């Protein structure tokens, strides 16, 4: 007990609350949660025990591998004849004398091979497994047998043309220094009649008693609206109540919908709002399930109180909203009454609905040409022609936001068993399925059930909240488990933690897939424990989230001891930024920075504030600040510019000093997706052979409006450069930074980051470019900063990166005439292959967009802001005409030369 109140309080100060405020919750569904999820928490330790010691190096120090071992020829043909040069460190004399050990291996070299190799250099200047490879500069390891070159740092190396720096370390030195922590099971550990929903022979009915806590302007008249809905597509019409003054909103009255009881899918919900009066407008919202997390259906009197319309939603219901009561009491409330059946109605058992499923096919198997003509949904199997099937092809080929017509949706559901064939067409045929009957219903579960498995890519799509359906989520988990790499996990995570609040329930198979793999991937468990934790101020997600890092925190072992090291550090800067913008804003930079030096020196917030691991990046140690380095930035919301010493022995072969960009005030989760297509983008251009450089910087959301931003060394803003101006000042610049023969190599690299650039912006709808927000490294790396706004930010489609006569020139080697020279013909031909490249893989980008509408981002609130991206990559045109599109947009916004 005495190590469990400890524990509580580790735990309280990771999440930001009280873990005593969790045990004070009635609900059952929150008990049982807190119960019921640490199984995951239990075979998770026993993964991490199951090889020990190296199971447990494994868990805190994942290989960082790329996907497949397989490099592209452009990556291979930068390789002498198909090997790498590759330098190795040893620590030997005392005083830590480091030798190294220049190494010419096969590129597919095993680390044990390489450490051999190592040390056959090391004796010719004059045991092979008690060793391991570090990484120079970083706690980054290559303790699997993996090809050298699938390591993210060594691919890096070959493709940027860097020589890679390992260091040689005993397996002891590392194992003794990851201490064992055992997971303790917790103290909350040990803890009429019975229908089947397919026998309540009635139709539904809400009744709607009061409200209370309408506090409004005497607004006049006012009345609740409700529907039911699966997902966001409505099962019946929708249904209001009489009208009554705001004065005194009671209405004691019954609803009856449109939808027989039994006939109810699993994730049905009741979507209602008051509205007032004609201009009709939604004053407070609220979406309730019909079942609860037992599968019993709804049953007696409930109270839901209600949340505020969102500014943008004109809508009267909110179906995409949030399902269940607000946590604040004090909000409009209103009290509801449900139908009473003398039992406990449950929804049936998987073998109910089996056998219904298989009475009904079989059922259809018997049905007459006459029969199956009387419904459009009703096929026969001779009668599937090879027309059919080739429109079903092309159906499966159409992108998420193209609409399925009511023709395509009775055409796929009659060819059901035909979809099985082509798998990919699941998202689409789920969408015709009829949710409001448990017969069609009954079927497509079966069909889930055994369904061909699906790329993970494609899979991510049933977990948005178009697909509420338990039985469907399950089957895009099972995939994730089966084909998804931590690779990819590590990629798609922000996607995967935001479509946990679209889950019906606290406990769920995908919360427990994302916690398993948290807890058995520290890099993954990192930005886990981040993207939760930057949203504990949302009320909407805090309680889930906040009982999500309880059963993290609970079993992730030491890293919780450095996590509230981050978390103090993050802390103290909070409070730093908040006083500078309260109590010193209008004070000179001098009396600021005065200020910030004499506050950060408080022996208190001095060690919170160092002695560390970088939240952008974990294997980034972050040592003792470098105050005389440490600025305010002049930029809005004022940033802390932060500097620390790198720790780490060999410090000078990565970079010597780390250096950060704290910003307090602005939302940074709209750059956080930016970079991450930005980078999702690059890895599509490379993997096609297609060489445009990106550079998508680290950036992570740590809270509301608080974030940090990766600095990115050797760069300067267009602006700063021309301040030292004539045009030719940018190209005057880059040629003074690479004289004689590298000058070419410079002009290359701005070339293809440009059009990388223009293509990435021009998709994606990014805030208008400027010489402020456009920077460019001494080498030539062009690139863009800034990332605030994106999609339909403006009420048709623009250009943000308009190339001005300064990068027209840099790209023509100073040539007057840029606009009518070869140079500028094969930055064009750049931009035309990357953009069909994006256009060729427009799902994903549309998914990755759909999965991320949960999220109260301003610029992607429903899926019409989506519907920019496929204007801008014109997925309705053909091919020849989506490329006519977008020089027509190159050439409108240059005024020529497109
Ligand atoms: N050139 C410079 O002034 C300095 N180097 C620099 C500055 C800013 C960023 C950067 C590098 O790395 C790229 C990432 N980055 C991103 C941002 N920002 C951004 O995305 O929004 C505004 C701005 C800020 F102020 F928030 F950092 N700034 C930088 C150099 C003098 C020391």
């Amino acid at each position: 007990n005495r190590e469990e109140k400890i524990l509580n309080r580790e735990i309280g100060f990771a999440i930001g609350m009280p873990v005593c405020e969790f045990d004070m919750v009635k609900d059952p569904e929150v008990q049982d949660f807190r119960r019921n999820i640490l199984n995951v928490c239990k075979e998770a330790v026993d993964l991490r025990d199951l090889n020990s010691p190296h199971s447990r190096a494994m868990y805190v120090y994942p290989p960082n591998v790329e996907s497949s071992p397989e490099l592209p020829k452009h990556i291979y043909n930068k390789l002498d004849k198909g090997q790498i040069i590759v330098v190795i460190w040893v620590i030997v004399s005392p005083n830590n004398d480091k030798q190294k050990y220049t190494l010419k291996i096969n590129h597919d070299c095993v680390p044990e091979q390489v450490i051999a190799e190592a040390i056959r250099k090391k004796t010719r200047s004059m045991y092979q497994g008690k060793y391991i490879l570090k990484v120079c500069g970083c706690d980054e390891y290559f303790l699997e047998k993996y090809p050298l070159s699938q390591y993210k740092y060594i691919r890096s190396c070959i493709m940027l043309g860097r020589m890679p720096n390992l260091m040689l370390m005993a397996k002891e030195s590392l194992y003794s220094q990851l201490p064992m922590d055992c997971f303790t099971m917790p103290s909350y550990s040990r803890r009429t009649s019975t229908k089947s929903l397919w026998v309540i022979n009635s139709a539904l009915r809400i009744k709607i008693l009061c409200a209370t806590y309408v506090n409004v302007n005497i607004i006049d008249k006012i009345y609740v609206r409700t529907g039911i809905y699966h997902g966001g597509e409505p099962l019946c019409d929708n249904v209001n109540t009489q009208r009554v003054p705001c004065s005194n909103p009671r209405w004691n009255e019954w609803l009856n919908y449109d939808i027989y009881i039994p006939d109810l899918p699993r994730a049905a919900r009741l979507c209602l709002s008051i509205c007032s009066v004609e201009e009709h407008c939604p004053l407070a919202w609220g979406n309730i399930n019909l079942f609860d997390y037992t599968d019993t259906l709804v049953s007696g009197k409930m109270a839901l109180n209600l949340w505020p319309v969102p500014h943008g939603l004109e809508d009267l219901l909110n179906p995409i909203g949030v399902t269940g009561s607000n946590p604040n009491k004090e909000t409009p409330c209103l009290e509801l009454e449900f139908d009473w059946f003398s039992s406990v109605v449950k929804f049936p058992d998987m073998s109910v609905i089996e056998e219904h499923a298989n009475w009904s096919v079989s059922r259809e198997a018997g049905f007459s040409y006459s029969h199956a003509g009387l419904s459009n949904r009703l096929a026969r199997d001779n009668e599937l022609r090879e027309n059919d099937k080739e429109q079903l092809k092309a159906i499966s080929t159409r992108d998420p936001l193209s609409e399925i017509t009511e023709q395509e949706k009775d055409f796929l559901w009659s060819h059901r068993h035909y979809c099985v064939t082509i798998p990919e067409i699941l998202p689409k045929l789920l969408l015709s399925v009829k949710w409001n009957s448990r017969d069609e219903v009954a079927q497509m579960y079966c069909l889930v059930k055994d369904w061909p498995p699906i790329k993970p890519e494609q899979a991510m799509e049933l977990l948005d909240c178009n697909y509420p359906d338990p039985m469907v989520r399950g089957f895009a988990v099972r995939c994730l488990e089966k084909y998804l790499t931590d690779d990819k996990l590590s990629q798609y995570l922000i996607q995967l933690v935001q479509v946990l609040k679209y889950e019906q329930y606290l406990d769920n198979l995908l919360v427990r897939f994302l916690l398993k793999k948290a807890l058995t991937n520290q890099r993954i468990g990192h930005f886990f424990f981040w993207h939760l934790k930057s949203e504990m101020h949302n009320k909407t997600v805090s309680q889930r989230f906040g009982l999500l890092l309880e059963s993290y925190c609970r079993a992730c072992g030491m890293y919780l001891k450095h996590l509230n090291r981050q978390v103090e550090a993050m802390e103290k800067l909070i409070n730093l930024t908040d006083i500078l913008k309260q109590e010193k804003k209008d004070e000179t930079q001098k009396v600021q920075m005065k200020f910030l030096v004499e506050q950060m020196r408080r022996p208190d917030f001095m060690d919170a504030l160092q002695g560390f691991l970088s939240p952008l990046n974990p294997a980034h140690q972050l040592g003792n600040l470098r105050l005389e380095e440490c600025r305010i930035m002049s930029s809005a919301k004022r940033p802390l510019w932060l500097n620390w010493e790198n720790p780490d022995i060999m410090s000078e072969l990565l970079f010597q000093n780390n250096e950060i960009i704290f910003k307090n005030g602005d939302d940074l989760r709209q750059d956080m997706l930016t970079l991450q297509i930005i980078r999702i983008m690059e890895n599509i251009w490379q993997n096609q052979g297609l060489d445009l450089r990106m550079l998508p910087y680290g950036c992570l959301s740590i809270g509301d409006c608080v974030g940090l931003i990766e600095v990115v060394r050797n760069s300067h803003t267009i602006m700063q450069i021309q301040c030292k101006f004539n045009s030719h000042t940018l190209h005057q610049w880059l040629k003074d930074k690479n004289k004689g023969e590298i000058y070419d190599a410079a002009i290359d690299l701005f070339t293809r980051s440009c059009a990388g650039y223009c293509v990435a912006t021009f998709i994606l709808g990014i805030g208008d470019r400027h010489n402020s927000n456009i920077m460019v490294k001494d080498d030539g790396q062009l690139f863009h900063i800034d990332f605030g706004h994106f999609l339909d930010h403006k009420k048709r489609e623009r250009v943000p990166f308009v190339l001005t006569q300064d990068f027209l020139i840099v790209i023509s080697k100073g040539a007057q005439e840029c606009t009518k020279t070869r140079e500028f013909e094969r930055f064009q031909e750049m931009c035309y292959k990357a953009y069909l490249a994006i256009r060729q893989h427009a799902n994903l980008f549309i998914n990755l967009f759909s999965m991320m509408l949960g999220s109260g981002m301003p610029e992607l609130q429903s899926f019409d802001d989506i519907a920019y991206i496929r204007k801008t990559l014109a997925l309705d045109k053909t091919e020849q005409e989506a490329l006519e599109y977008f020089m027509k947009q190159m050439n409108d916004a240059h005024h020529g030369g497109w």
